[PDB]
């Protein structure tokens, strides 16, 4: 395994559908296993960046007309997460300090009827719903500008 670059330690929160988490080695479990749980968490935080992304838009230019309070964005998490598809791991990384190891991935796409029947069975409206599945979808489109880039042009 190759020692953790500069770029993963820097903000990359424009990459939006790109994810970076770690796992630190642990009791008992060899490399291959904590590297599966970093990926795992590199994806969770994918689903963590667009819900972010969705709350920013939200209290921007917002057309949502219904009230969205904190714990609604989060409890958004897991429906996108579950909806997520076809993500792949860039990269994988260990701390030279600590023996941790970090996980770059990236999700390529997300399953637009499973995210509805998800934002569906909360308390969102049929509009709040279409426009978050739309900003979503959006969010994907535009992914391309930055798509697998590791270190930034």
């Amino acid at each position: 395994l190759q020692d953790v670059p500069y770029w993963m330690l820097q903000n990359r929160s424009e990459y939006i559908t790109q994810g970076v988490d770690s796992s630190h080695i642990v009791d008992g479990k060899k490399t291959e296993e904590i590297e599966k749980i970093a990926t795992k968490r590199a994806t969770i935080r994918v689903a963590q960046n667009i819900v972010h992304k969705l709350k920013e838009a939200y209290l921007s230019t917002n057309r949502i007309k219904q009230k969205i309070t904190n714990e609604m964005f989060i409890q958004m998490t897991q429906p996108i997460y579950d909806s997520l598809m076809n993500v792949d791991r860039l990269g994988i990384y260990i701390n030279p300090n600590n023996e941790e190891v970090f996980a770059l991935v990236r999700a390529r796409g997300f399953d637009k009827d499973a995210l509805s029947e998800g934002l569906h069975k909360m308390s969102l409206d049929n509009q709040a719903v279409s426009i978050l599945v739309a900003k979503v979808e959006e969010i994907f489109k535009d992914s391309v500008n930055y798509g697998d880039v590791k270190v930034p042009i």
